């Protein structure tokens, strides 16, 4: 079997990486948990076994076959090159390598073939991008994609364990202590690395990550650029608005597309239902549609509210929901690792 | 001064109507509060005075100059026409009369002129529509509008007092009692009039109102039809997705438009800033943008995240926030009443144009 390292094992994504690995078809002989110096010496479970957390260092990757990185871009930038040098195959969940032309950016249902070209590093895309790609690839295959306009409804677990706990405390202060939402103290959201912090309780924050020079945030531009790379087509026009809402896990997206050919709605529904990783949940006569609360804990991406635009001949609207820590992060990463094993690419 | 009646004075919108009237420039000689027979006989404040709540009936409007209705579409359907026959000018917050060609559908900053043609009923548009019209009218005036695509992020207060209480209760069960969100019992949301009910706590529900035959909801189709009527242009393409989120008050909207002529983006920002009722909050270098929690309690509509589409030359994205019970309902209604007063339009109508539904 393999020796597998989880870098960032103690975080929100890390904890789900552990869960996905425990349930994986990857043959694992040895498991190692890496994090920062302040987590070193603590213990975490793998199934029934206690695993000592180790400090991530430049020489910590000896004997590792596969390393799953989910410890921030800074950690990946610094240590992933040393891992690769030592012969480790790295699956990276951060944004650092995503736009490197020698790094495949992979959603296995959509572009697993790109794994064949890897030179030691595979990048997992952004959580919001991944679920959109699972929903839209089956449509692209049959009728093409001219453009995408998306507005997201993103859960706080995407911003890490600290964000989850800040959200819970804020909500308790309002509901139990009577604090006005605008008077809440905040330290993390919308973005840990930005200057000002705002409450998320009973709010909708139109900022994920920091702003770029074109007044879209890095999150919004990630959806644009990663879509083009994953679908291998720079002609697909993509513009996004990414909003944080008071949901702990599971991202929702209002997705508008225009296809290249008119795609009959019932055929679109059947194409999505037929696509591995996508589940059609769409029966408005019985109020059936994807919901964040029902999607938590499942690896599937759920699609509904599928309907034609009222005016644009080739326009289609839909609602896409997935667990942002599973398919959006830890499951996509482990699924990459399984695909690497299944295709003889752990070399 | 005027005798003013508030129909549905005991509800979520009613509470704000009272506040907006207390703070109004309307010369009010007498206030009447109408609700259901259950509420009739009880009391509520107007400023320091106690007001006895009355039953809403066909004969409850004698002597009233202006009635603000916010007690449900059925109540408006049944009683507004009787108020008009009593000589009352009705400002209706419900959907019932909005698409009637004899009824102006008004956002005063946008189409106050339409008030001149009233026949005793003036309709207030849906809350989601109102804030979007305040944001977009200044753009339409200068560069036109070809199409709008909007996704909403709507607060629970829009669904009434019960929905507010259900939301608070669900959140407390999760946060204080450790109930999983999917195990919560719901009775009201997403729509009181539909058969199935789902939790809102830690959820995003892509259903507001019931579904129509074209697979859009009534809320989504209201945004479509109301936009075309208010802007007096049936050629504006409008398609919406309306989503309830766990916010108590203030609606937010991710709004995409394509103009008829290219609109320079800094001039778009200036046009919105210059438009009465709209406030430009847009300085991303300092993380300045509209937020629901900061808009609650203000009558203004806040607009930011304004930026060009990455590909469509005439495309523009923005983020629009307003208190859904103020500009979205109570304030827009009171503002209509003030505008009627100011333009000498508070007077009985000559001919009845609305079906009487209680002749039995
Ligand atoms: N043992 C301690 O002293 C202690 C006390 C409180 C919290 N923590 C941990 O700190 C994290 C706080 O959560 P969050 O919201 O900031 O982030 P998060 O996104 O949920 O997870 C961040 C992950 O990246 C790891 N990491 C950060 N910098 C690193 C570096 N230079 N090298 C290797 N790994 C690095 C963290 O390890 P670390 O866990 O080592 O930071 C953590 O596993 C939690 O994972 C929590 O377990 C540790
Ligand atoms: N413009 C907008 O977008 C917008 C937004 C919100 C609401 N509205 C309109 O306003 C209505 C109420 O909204 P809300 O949020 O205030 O609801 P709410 O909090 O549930 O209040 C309902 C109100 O309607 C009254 N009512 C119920 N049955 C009645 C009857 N048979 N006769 C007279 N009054 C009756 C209630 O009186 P009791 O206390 O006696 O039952 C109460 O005053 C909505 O149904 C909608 O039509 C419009
Ligand atoms: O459309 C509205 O403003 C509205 C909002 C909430 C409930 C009911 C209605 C209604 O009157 O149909
Ligand atoms: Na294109
Ligand atoms: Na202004
Ligand atoms: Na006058």
């Amino acid at each position: 079997g393999y020796t597998v390292a989880v870098v960032g094992a103690t975080g929100a994504v890390g904890a789900q990486m552990i869960k996905m690995l425990e349930e994986s078809t990857l043959p694992i002989d040895k498991i190692r948990y890496l994090a920062s110096a302040r987590s070193a010496g603590k213990s975490l479970k793998f199934k029934d076994q206690d695993i000592t957390i180790e400090e991530t260092t430049e020489t910590a990757f000896e004997g590792v076959d596969i390393a799953l990185f989910s410890a921030g871009s800074s950690t990946s930038a610094k240590y992933a090159p040393y891992a690769v040098k030592a012969g480790v195959v790295v699956v990276d969940n951060t944004s650092y390598f995503r736009q490197n032309p020698d790094v495949p950016l992979v959603v296995p249902e959509v572009n697993a073939h790109a794994l064949d070209a890897h030179n030691g590093i595979i990048a997992c895309p952004n959580c919001s991008t991944i679920q959109m790609m699972v929903a839209l690839e089956p449509v692209r295959q049959k009728w093409g994609l001219d453009r995408i306009i998306v507005s997201t409804y993103q859960a706080v677990s995407g911003a890490g364990m600290g964000a989850i706990l800040e959200t819970q405390r804020e909500l308790r202060e309002v509901l139990n202590d009577g604090v006005k939402p605008c008077d809440l103290h905040a330290e993390i959201l919308p973005s840990g690395g930005d200057k000002k912090h705002y409450p998320i309780a009973f709010n909708a924050l139109p900022q994920i990550d920091v702003f770029t020079d074109n007044d879209y945030t890095y999150e919004e531009m990630k959806m644009t650029k990663e879509t083009k790379k994953i679908m291998e087509d720079d002609s697909i026009a993509v513009s996004a608005t990414c909003v944080r809402i008071p949901v702990l896990s599971a991202h929702s997206e209002s997705v508008y597309i225009e296809t290249k050919e008119v795609a009959p709605i019932e055929e679109v529904k059947a194409a999505i239902a037929a696509f591995p990783g996508a589940v059609l949940e769409d029966d408005v006569a019985h109020q059936i549609y994807p919901q964040a609360i029902n999607a938590v804990g499942s690896r599937d991406t759920f699609v509904g509210r599928i309907r034609k635009d009222l005016d644009a001949e080739k326009g289609i609207h839909m609602w896409v929901v997935s667990d942002n820590l599973l398919k959006g992060a830890a499951w996509n990463s482990v699924q990459i690792a399984e695909t690497l094993h299944e295709r003889g690419l752990v070399r």
